[PDB]
């Protein structure tokens, strides 16, 4: 920790290098423009919300920036990557207004949106493609997100895809959102990875939402203590100009040791109440600081400032960071919260119209108009040029990539699609599949692998040598290691799955980890990613509940295809087969990286179970797509039944056909279902649109192409909701579903297969029980069945256990 | 960053107080136990897996605190609460064996619980309810949620609830760990709530499951710099005391500086070669250093060991971290992984008996033999004796509290159950509860409000002026404001919901924030509460995707409950009335802390809008309990259909009821679904129960015995899945479920209602679909209600919107 003071002297400050009192008077007109844009949108009486008091304190330092240092989005990169905090929106809004980018009915349709003609509350490329680029609402994201988009930079550097040299990455964060524990939790990385294109540009006002971060200590103290532990440069723009003499006159050190020990509660107090007050109870505190301003008015006193709202002050700090090297810098900004909002913390905007000098008339101020610079004006002029001399305007965003990549065919991924040598797993399947990819000339080095610590789990460490890990094992390593961090891995994977839009220059990255710590712990990311349009894959792998069967309850997933499913452009698929892995690989990537460019990442669980892998029937590719397909029909003249599995229980299922067949003469149709949520979300598509079209030929849901009507029996790794979600859409009277509900626990696969009701056993005795209800079989053999498999009718519901 | 070296010198190191050569031989015996038990799993070849080198490298560590400092729970308060590394668990079990707290048979069931007489993988209370207390295999979750523990104990002193003085929390992490964001992000908040009863204990390997954690660093220097920065005690336990005569026999000062210049990688490979390799590779570096063992034995070099191995270094830090007030310490230990397992990290096993001296004969270690030692024993009496000094044995739990509570009845919320004068929500109703809780004699100082920043959005404000905020506004404040950190905020809930077992004195927390923020942000968290057994209230404001209208995208939320349903223990409700939340909330407050004592935490969705809420129907609680009941029935003569609706939507269902029978003639059933969530779980228990016992008459799952098979519809806030996971279960032939699949966004509540086609006139227009269908109605009378409505039929689906 250092003084309370700024850390560049005045001796050390460059000279201010714009007109200060011409941006001054946009910077007013951007202040005002925010302001009407919220106060119009809060008198529709519609609960829309918004926000004026964070960008008050925030303006002058975007107001720099903008004028001084974010380049934008250019011809060789995709300029400097801001990320906005959330709330200040209404003041970027007003800026893209100002220069011409966003007509007034859009500030009108503030936070209205689905008509089409309106601007999203918070930064969401979802619903402004053209525009917004980093979601940041959700605390604490940015953070990380932005330490790990400035490590692939390099990244993109390092491995000669891309010079990103020229590109600094801003953070744009509260002092309140800092207590987010994603927010200071990786700051380490950027030290290890010197990371010096990354600038942490922290908003201290001292305060979060409902109080003071921490009245009775001083954050910003605290933030340079952990900061400066963690290796980061630290900058503190604390005191404005009018500082400068008193600083430089007080011989004794007092005005020092009175700024280091006043604590922030008190600091929020004297701008609370007036020149007096602060003349008595903090200049007051000793008789030399006393008479550092004796000859001052009060008034004089009063004027003193915050250094984040003297452009002099931020300039220093922004040019400072700019040449900072081996490491990240945070800069510490020192600003009023609500400043010049007056009492507020219908005449508050007239405050605020002689507070900032702003050109509207008291005759039209009632009808809280916009404010604009007309061409040729001395403010169109220089805002326009600024802006040119930096490359444009930002935020921009490109929704799709300009190149075209020559993906591999599902025929290079021919041998996965043969019945395999040995038996092998859905997780193996994927590394074969990656390693195909790998020889593809157009995408071998877009391949991002990433892992968090775990490789060799994975069957992974085959690739340390023949891709490398990065460590700028070299810089020209391709696979990313991120340590036990799935956060940080999946802001990895994030920043690779956007890079086709950043910079132009798409990025395929593959994250595999323990299924269980990929939604279930970074699901706030994955919802942000799918905001961010984010192009890439996630595999879930030692998935399954029973399967990853030592482990434990804290390992064993069987439900995050739950989560995953609540994810509008997330795909997600359940693959038993090896064939199943790559045909789905090969249309995700198509779908994504081919021309049609679209706009989904995909989930894919994986397992770390060795079975036999048959080869891929003729034709049923476009069904695994889909989401079902018919494997075979096994013949019985005593019954026939529809037997549905995925992942590693459809092989369970299987054996319970022969079972079925064998021991009671019941045949049946069995399908794999790699894919229980497209096929629900299809048949929900089919029924909203039968709904709406009451006069026209019904749409027919998937499944129901594939299904007939039979009795069913569905069973698969996770929770009965998994398979359930399709019933309305299955064309059976009867579908019944087995599933692992319950806490995991360790065992043997076969224990847990029994105490999840989920084995062959349990699917024959549901199976057996369906035919009996329909009185083709004597409900005694169901209960013979229940007897000879060792069932425990009694046994508590695993979900209770 | 200090030196390299020990932070307590050798001149401030207290006298051990053990016998250190008896203490050896009680720890070779665990080590050989835990060994033994991993070993014997594998043998059996089921997968089962466990780990032998992590608590290999630390068992000395956990050795010095077993012997010299955990305190058991006792009468006073519930002792030291350890928060043992989750894969160190062999080493746990092997002592508890030896002290004769389990058998052997459990020992040779370690993995195998299904059957009853097993152990867990990890710490998973949920499993082992009288032994294990926390769960923290989840890397990162322990870290954290010791700090938040630590910080509820100060709590329970200040508050006059508990004497927690004597109660040190431990943090037992793994260096390669740290890198979870959660592992460093919140260790801000031990300087500032002055957690002098916390102690982090990081186990410095240098190594984490794939390789070094930082092999180009030296991640104790990067450790010691941010926690030092945070405010933290640190204290480096380095080198072993065979270092000692040789770092002052140094007067150069160079051995000083060839360990700060070494890294981690280097050190790595020095512990692979040999004293050869080291006294030239290392010592071999400058003359001065190779000069200080140069009358030294390549034996006696490679016998210089790391200070996490030397109990005198390992006591010294432990009770200096005792003594310490004012902040929370960190302790680095030093430590070799798979230390002493030679050759790998019936040759290997030989090795380790030779190598740590164990009392097995080569006559029966092929039996791989657990050790014993007999009453009587010196080692079986110091092994008991140092345990009974300390309180008695740990870990265990008690999963009951014992004292009775005397809980509010449902009369005492009478004023809820009432028609309300004014329009309100269902926040303001659960603010109102909570008012009447507050209120008992019995229960109004146990309640722990507790907020993340936000209490005004939540007219939480009120309750400040009646119970304060904790703030160490003054240490007798009951509300825990956690500022801008929503993980930290869950994790004061489950120290807060565990309080009844940890110290037998139950404390009931209620969590409120952006529902969201909940499960999604939090949710691994969320699933080790239940592991934990946590009993408490979640309350997800600002709930359901088209109420919190203006907010977008990244605050909408329509998904929660599908996260939530993944937890077994989580009771979810969703009501859209004030005595529905009253009746929820006396009910879980009755099961979790009446006499039943049920091991489950609700998750309550409430809302921000305000609207008329009418009085409870005579003889409902029993329906609302359970998920449903009928509110009302409308009379129609050209039709009859069965309406649902849950949260804020069913208002507008049972506006289209009204619609119906006005302009239609159709009848209803107008049903209230307070929980879609525990009518699907009973559904399901009942099907499987009917399928297990099919000799018997079939169970009728509740919502059937509720509803009746007139063409239904159901609406919501919730994605479409939250209303059709009750498919199966609904006895009616058509079922139709509106929901809000798809991204939010911002806009009026009406827009986004009639965006997400949730709104009354969508109801309609399902309903009358159905009707159509079934031959009641004509087609062309829906098609006409299209229009009539304003419904564009052709808009794109809302799930891809
Ligand atoms: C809906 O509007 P809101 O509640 O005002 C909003 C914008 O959502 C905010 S703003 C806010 C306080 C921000 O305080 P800071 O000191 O970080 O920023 P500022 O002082 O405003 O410059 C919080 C906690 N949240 C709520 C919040 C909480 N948790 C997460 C993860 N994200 C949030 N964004
Ligand atoms: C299946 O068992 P496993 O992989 O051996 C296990 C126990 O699951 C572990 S152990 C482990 C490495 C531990 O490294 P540390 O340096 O922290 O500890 P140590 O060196 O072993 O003393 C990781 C990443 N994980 C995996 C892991 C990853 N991410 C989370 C959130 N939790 C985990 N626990
Ligand atoms: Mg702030
Ligand atoms: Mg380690």
């Amino acid at each position: 920790i250092s003084n309370y003071i700024n850390t560049i002297p005045v001796e050390e400050q460059p000279e201010y290098p714009g007109n200060l009192e011409l941006e001054r008077r946009i910077r007013s007109a951007i202040r005002w423009n925010a302001i009407m844009t919220v106060l119009r949108a809060s008198k529709k009486d519609l609960e829309l919300g918004g926000h004026m008091a964070s960008f008050q304190s925030s303006a002058t330092i975007y107001d720099v920036c903008f004028n001084h240092f974010f380049r934008a989005r250019n011809e060789q990169d995709g300029g400097d990557l801001v990320y906005f905090q959330g709330h200040i929106s209404p003041g970027v809004y007003a800026r893209a207004f100002l220069e011409g980018r966003l007509t007034q009915e859009q500030l009108d349709n503030f936070r209205q949106e689905v008509h089409g003609n309106g601007l999203s509350s918070y930064p969401h490329p979802k619903l402004m493609p053209e525009f917004w680029q980093f979601p940041t609402v959700s605390m604490g994201l940015g953070p990380i997100g932005a330490i790990y988009q400035a490590k692939f930079l390099k990244y993109l550097e390092h491995r000669g895809l891309k010079d990103t040299s020229k590109q600094t990455v801003y953070a744009f964060l509260g002092d309140g959102e800092m207590d987010e524990p994603e927010s200071k939790g990786a700051i380490t990385i950027a030290t290890r990875e010197k990371l010096d294109n990354l600038v942490f540009v922290i908003n201290c006002n001292l305060q979060r939402l409902d109080g003071p971060v921490t009245g009775n200590g001083k954050i910003i103290n605290e933030l340079e203590g952990i900061f400066e532990g963690a290796g980061w440069n630290v900058i503190k723009v604390m005191w404005g100009s009018r500082w400068d003499e008193l600083l430089r006159k007080d011989t004794s050190g007092k005005l020092i040791q009175l700024m280091n020990e006043t604590v922030d509660g008190d600091y929020q107090t004297f701008k609370s109440k007036d020149g007096a007050y602060v003349r008595e109870h903090f200049f007051g505190k000793y008789p030399e600081t006393a008479a550092l301003v004796a000859d001052w008015t009060d008034e004089q006193i009063w004027a003193l400032n915050r250094g984040g709202h003297d452009p002099k002050k931020i300039y220093a700090a922004f040019k400072k960071a700019q040449e900072t090297k081996g490491k990240a810098t945070v800069i510490l900004a020192h600003t009023i919260k609500g400043y010049g909002m007056g009492d507020a913390a219908m005449d508050g905007v007239r405050h605020i119209r002689d507070r900032f000098n702003v050109p509207v008339s008291d005759a039209d101020i009632e009808k809280l108009p916009y404010i604009t610079f007309p061409e040729g004006s001395e403010e169109h002029t220089y805002l326009h040029a600024q802006r040119q001399k930096l490359h444009g305007y930002l935020p921009s965003r490109q929704p799709n990539f300009t190149e075209k990549l020559e993906l591999p065919s599902l025929q290079d991924f021919g041998a996965l699609l043969e019945e395999q040598s040995k038996e092998i797993s859905t997780t193996i399947a994927f590394v074969r599949a990656l390693n195909v990819m790998l020889k593809n000339k157009s995408i071998k080095d877009r391949l991002v692998p990433i892992i968090a610590d775990e490789a060799r789990t994975f069957g992974m460490e085959g690739l340390f040598r023949q891709i490398g890990i990065y460590s700028p094992e070299d810089e020209k390593g391709q696979i990313l290691q991120e340590g036990i961090n799935e956060l940080g891995a999946g802001c990895s994977w994030l920043a690779a799955a956007t890079s086709y839009s950043t910079n132009n220059l798409p990025m395929i990255p593959f994250y595999i980890y323990y299924s269980m710590f990929g939604f279930q712990r970074i699901g706030d990311l994955c919802w942000a990613a799918g905001d961010q349009q984010a192009r890439g894959f996630l595999i879930g792998g030692t998935s399954g509940r029973t399967t990853l069967n030592g482990e434990g309850l804290q390992h064993e997933d069987g439900h995050s295809h739950i989560q995953s499913l609540t994810i509008p452009n997330c795909i997600s698929y359940d693959p038993a087969y090896a064939y199943e892995v790559a045909v789905i690989m090969h249309d995700g990537l198509e779908r994504m990286y081919g021309e049609k460019q679209e706009n989904v990442y995909y989930y894919i669980t994986t397992l770390n179970e060795n079975y036999h892998m048959p080869a891929m029937p003729e034709g049923a590719e476009e069904g695994i797509r889909k989401g079902i397909y018919k494997l075979e029909t096994i013949e019985g003249s005593k019954g026939k039944v529809q037997l549905l599995g995925s992942g590693s229980i459809l092989r369970h299922v299987r054996e319970a056909a022969e079972i079925l067949a064998k021991d009671y003469g019941v045949g049946s149709d069995v399908y794999s279902v790699t894919s229980f949520t497209e096929l629900a979300r299809d048949g929900q598509d089919c029924e909203r649109w039968n709904m709406l079209h009451p006069l026209e030929t019904p749409r027919v849901p998937y499944i129901a192409q594939v299904m007939n009507d039979a009795p069913a029996v569905a069973s698969t790794d996770y929770m009965k909701l998994f398979a359930e979600q399709v019933r309305t859409y299955v064309p059976a009277d009867d579908y019944r579903v087995l599933g692992t509900d319950g806490f995991g626990r360790s065992d043997s696969r076969e224990n847990l297969r029994h105490h999840f009701e989920v084995d062959a056993s349990y699917v024959v005795v549901a199976a057996l029980g369906e035919l009996a209800k329909r009185g083709e079989i004597d409900k005694k053999v169901v209960a013979d069945a229940i007897a000879k498999f060792n069932i425990d009718a009694d046994k508590v519901n695993p979900r209770l256990a």
